[PDB]
């Protein structure tokens, strides 16, 4: 297998879904660097896929916020869900609302059907929030058929979770607050063997951001911190760290990003990331073993 897996264009903040025997990864498309750039330039979402964890097919950019929504300008940090035989791609409009785009195909075109954000600063239960980043959705569908969107940023108590309707393009009720030590961004939920795993990127307060996690018997309460899933990957310049956890063909993987492509090309790595993948394992007690980044391809 190759490392890096995909270098055609820069990619970050992956999310993944399995459909018809393939693993699809959706990423923030980090636009090629421009002179004067001093923040993100993520206008669209890239999708790649595989059926063998060796050959990755480039599906291009499958969602563009300006082209494919009526209200959004950017599309940061996608979350993908397959439900109702449709694909729901949630995205952050740069902190200015969270959207949802829909397609009958994993590879789009995705289109946001709504006149405005799915979740906004005015959504009940979001505020009060001081210094929150209203972004970085992580959507999950529980065994009982209830979907949840986790989101937020920039503080221990700046996580929110809200129910989504079964149509996946509406909210139900109010958002509620969660807390996780040193929470910074990248909220993510998955369930395994009766446990809920809230994973996230930590802040820069005791070193560089790590992917850390909590476990609970419940989806929105009852969490306890359990440790680190992913340290800083190699070739990451002590910068941001963003992941997804996914099961594919009976094994588990963490998809994430680093800056190895930019490093090899001598390019500015801050906003020129590339997707990565590594295997993840569970301990017998259900905790997650810390992932070991690899640089010579999946084994
Ligand atoms: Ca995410």
């Amino acid at each position: 297998a190759d490392y890096p897996i995909f270098s055609q264009r820069f990619t970050a903040d992956p999310a993944a879904v399995v459909y018809n025997g393939r693993l699809y990864i959706y990423c923030s498309h980090d636009s090629d660097a421009t002179p004067g750039q001093s923040t993100y330039n993520i206008p669209d979402i890239t999708c790649i896929s595989t059926d063998d964890l060796k050959n990755w097919t480039d599906h291009g950019e499958v969602f563009n916020a300006k082209r494919d929504s009526r209200w959004a300008s950017v599309s940061w940090a996608p979350s993908i869900v397959y439900r109702n035989n449709k694909f729901y791609l949630y995205y952050g409009n740069g902190g200015n609302g969270i959207g949802v785009a829909v397609s009958d195909s994993p590879t789009g075109p995705f289109k946001d059907p709504l006149p405005g954000p799915l979740v906004s600063w005015n959504t009940p239960g979001v505020q009060p929030a001081q210094n929150m980043w209203l972004f970085d959705p992580g959507v999950f569908v529980d065994d009982d058929g209830q979907a949840y969107m986790y989101f937020g940023g920039n503080g221990q108590n700046n996580i929110r979770v809200i129910k989504l309707g079964n149509d996946m393009i509406s909210t139900v009720g109010s958002a509620m607050t969660m807390s996780a030590p040193r929470f910074f961004e990248a909220a993510y939920m998955h369930k395994y063997n009766g446990k809920y795993y809230f994973s996230y990127a930590s802040d820069f307060s005791q070193g560089a951001s790590k992917i850390e996690y909590m476990m609970s018997d419940k989806p929105t309460t009852g969490f306890q911190y359990k440790g680190v899933i992913l340290p800083q990957p190699p070739d990451n310049y002590s910068n941001n760290n963003h992941h997804a956890i996914v099961e594919y063909k009976g094994n588990w993987y963490v998809v994430y990003h680093n800056r190895t492509v930019a490093k090899q090309r001598g390019l500015d790595p801050v906003y020129q990331r590339n997707v990565c993948i590594d295997q993840m394992f569970y301990n017998a007690d259900g905790t997650i073993k810390q992932v070991v980044p690899t640089v010579d391809g999946l084994k």
